[PDB]
């Protein structure tokens, strides 16, 4: 039977305890050696820098002690932590994330099969080589097109770009797809003697948007900036204004989109080269600030940043 | 033939690029004569009139440019047997929802775009308008409210968003789905948004010169709280937050907001997933710091009702009863 | 707190296996006791009774449990606040709209099942039922028609259809959306179909022992004409074709087809194609071989209309205006 | 610039002759050296297995004469097409199906951009060893998954369970995605000597399912019957019981579903192994005919077709 650590971080899935969560799935002893550490336990809407450095460093350093890695976590933010981890995870053994909508004491919880199926996939030898892995609702998701769909939904976890990587059914999964963006050791992000990531903020398009909140990441000297963009990732008069500035200034510049499907491409209506901009592609805002902090511990230049977003 | 007046104001159905394979285009470059002139089979439905409000992009849509429409609808609405207003994709949702809340003629509102430029090979936008106006002249278009009508599907102003950057389907209600559909020239409606619309709500914008300043802040991991504190320290009167999962704030965010709404800001919890409610009795006590939910509304969607809301009132019990009801 | 009959008759919600892990499950083998008392909280919001009508996986669903369920509610109406019924996904969509087009009681009638046996880890069965219940004691789901409620969602018995084998979230309507969400036992609704259902429809099956005989064949690249064939031969009543893209059929089931329509057997048009209207004025002349077209109406459900039309009427004409009503 | 073969077989794209489709987008002569050749002119509603067997032998012929091929087809059937010519293709070269959802003569007619971006789908090198694709709607869809989803919507054509495995923008397609399932050169079905294929049937199943349709192909002795089960594959207790007869009595069984996604597993209600029951697994009906009819050029065992419905 496999060896399966599980890094406890928080979420609706949990205040309760690591060990406690095993003991809810006596059922996991059928198919693992499963051993619990807590990292920390938080809801993840106060998911941070701090706690994606400890975990990228805690699997790259605990690698060669097992043999697949589960990390409980909130729904929120998760999609955010699963790219960061598919990035800077060193480990190409399986690494599994998990939430649950509902909790433990719900009618219908549905953390404890939500848990067994992600101790399937990370016991599962056809999960390495894939990057980080989100299992939510009988679905194996990529860390990377991976995202929240419903603020309420069981079935919220959806790969909404390319879809999912295998569906599990009775504790096997057939895989009929792997991510082909480099993830983990096909990444030159190394993140074990970082102990802070540059400082990239997000600001929101719409009907007669403020250039305030991008005019106060510009003032904090902020490294780079992720424009939610309107469409194809379009900006308000006033932000687009703001933004040319913060580009030639010292801050990189990544349009994305709110909305939740589909690339924010070049060669639509921005002169991207024009103003040393970056476009997302199909990385979300949050997703695109991931990649920006880590392509900003590489470079600055703009050209060298679109590179990234074009690879990763 | 009913008579129908076309209102334009730019949008990439108005887009051209020097192309019809390449992606460049530059908006509102063409004027309504030009869009008209496209749809040969128009004058088989109505007698179309065209007039051009604006010739922006709708990334640069603004307060101004909607309570323009609003009194032309509202003003013009003898005049006329239905509206066609063609519009960017980017922001016809929040402008869609603005006139839903807005306009008093119980005559077919129908909002239209394209994702291609008129430029491009297999442009959507001469079937779109054409769709439109079918829509627009159908006497059981009424009282449905402010309608976006691409791809062969009415949708309502409220529940209606763009989904996709590039798809020509990107149009949908994602929470509670179409009106009807249109196959040649013929809507088979199924559906009337229930929430309170048009000569429904109290909002009246003829006197109006601006609405009350409402701003939205993104939520995610490490959020910064300088946005949130920027708004706060310009006096804004009304913020969104777009949420992560169910509404949540980061805490820095969350303390901001907090402190924002015991001065009388009002704030309103909304979320950035895509689908679903923004709900009460979640993770967080909003009568406790006098935030609104925004149900079904998404951050954009939000803000217009804010705006429109904080012209009533302040209060926030009255504000979270308006976002139970329109 | 209202008076709630559940009418029980199988389904996996009532399922079981001999692991909590493993997928193989044997349907309808638990008592409506048993799912009554894994749902302690529903004593909050009703006083449930129980009924088991049969105990069926709902793959063999049938035209007279369909009869007993009707006449069962329309002859108990006035003896209760709302009715339940646990059913099986499989045929959920059917029993669901012939339920929807044949019951007279305007107090709501819920439908629930689940996708997980009872002995499964995180059944799904548990708070469906608590969330139907919340639903048929709901004031405001009365005059909404017959309602299915999975997934803490009230889908509509007309549109709703199973979109996928296994998923917990499979019930969807998927041409015109859910009616409202439950969250924390309370209920949105902004919507409600505008076809004609339950009291408003001609269709009254009070007298009747069985139901017109209908078939369903399929359509392909080298379709058989022998399933067709073998139908027409038994002397159908109706068949319904599973057409290719919107609703066209094979040449040689086209003939089959067109010969057996004009001996006097109807013939409904629908699609094997999940979403979208089989529309008239497409690639076939409907008028000319006697054909109907069923609109959104998927196979199955249009047989279930397609029945209960051959109860009143045999003319093809006729049969069109009640697929454009009902 | 590619040399790239478009093989004409009707449809809404086009009466219409293969030349004239051509002429009309005259930017395909930007991106490729077009030859059209007219297979046949007929609604895809009439495919059938003589049209086939055709193009799988043409494209295998005339594989090392051209750089690329695009098959202008119906909507209708397109997804059973896709699949066949996926399946006995042995050309590695980009074989790419395309239609319209509006004719020629339409407003905004979809079939200009839809060949535009179909040739560039096969003059893209990338494209090669993908198997069978078809480009619609400004998406690369792999024939195994696709399938249309809307009677009119131009947007109908979805891979509905893995997701598309690239979209074209400017020209352009980011590919992120490849079928793991087994296709053209890797799979051993051979039609090149074929002139016709085992005859098999689909059957529909729903309440009160007459066992007549069943019967008749029994009757006709028919060398597979599939089943489009409700739910998970199952099957209304008539059509179960003549099913579970034809099975030991020289009858393929195979068990699919007319829900539109999701796959037809083993280990639910039914013991395909005591009936002789083959799953389908994601193949929806019309696609397991598909692979049923090639499984049976191979072998009637219906322990061989299960593993064949597992790799292919
Ligand atoms: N369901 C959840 O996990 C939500 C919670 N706020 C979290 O992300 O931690
Ligand atoms: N397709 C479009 O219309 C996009 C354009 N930027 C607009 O919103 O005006
Ligand atoms: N999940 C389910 O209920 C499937 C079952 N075969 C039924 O329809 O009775
Ligand atoms: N749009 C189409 O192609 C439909 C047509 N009946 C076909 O498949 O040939």
């Amino acid at each position: 039977l496999p060896n399966i650590t599980i890094l406890a971080t928080g979420g609706t899935i949990a205040k309760v305890g690591v060990e406690n969560l095993v003991n809810a799935v006596p059922q996991l002893k059928d198919i693992a050696n499963v051993k619990g550490e807590q990292v920390v336990n938080i809801g993840s809407q106060d998911m941070n820098d701090n706690v994606w450095l400890t975990l990228a460093k805690k699997i790259n350093t605990d690698c060669d002690k097992t043999d697949g890695f589960v990390i409980t976590h909130g729904v929120d933010t998760m999609e955010e932590t699963a790219y960061f981890l598919d990035l800077t995870v060193k480990c190409d053994k399986p690494v599994v994330m998990v939430g649950a909508m509902r909790p433990s004491t719900s009618m219908s919880a549905d953390g404890p099969f939500n848990l067994y199926n992600a101790v399937v996939t990370a016991a599962d030898k056809a999960s390495a080589n894939r990057g980080v892995l989100v299992v939510m609702n009988d679905t194996v998701l990529d860390g990377r097109d991976v995202t929240t769909t419903n603020t309420t939904d069981v079935a919220t976890f959806k790969s909404v770009n390319y879809g999912p990587l295998g569906y599990i059914h009775n504790g096997k999964i057939d895989y009929q797809r792997t991510p082909a963006r480099k993830h983990t050791s096909d990444t030159p992000f190394d993140v074990s003697k970082l102990n802070e990531l540059p400082k990239v903020g997000i600001v929101y398009n719409y009907a007669n948007a403020s250039d305030l909140p991008a005019k106060a990441l510009v003032d904090a000297g902020y490294d780079g900036i992720v424009s939610a963009g309107v469409g194809n990732g379009n900006l308000y008069k006033s932000v687009f204004d703001t933004l040319a500035t913060a580009a030639k200034t010292g801050t990189a510049v990544v349009r994305s989109s709110r909305v939740p499907t589909g690339a924010t491409t070049q060669d639509a209506e921005v002169d991207d080269a024009k103003y040393g901009f970056v476009a997302s592609g199909t990385l979300n805002p949050q997703k695109a600030r991931v990649l920006l902090q880590l392509a900003l511990t590489q470079t600055k230049d703009p050209q060298q940043i679109q590179q990234i977003f074009n690879q990763y």
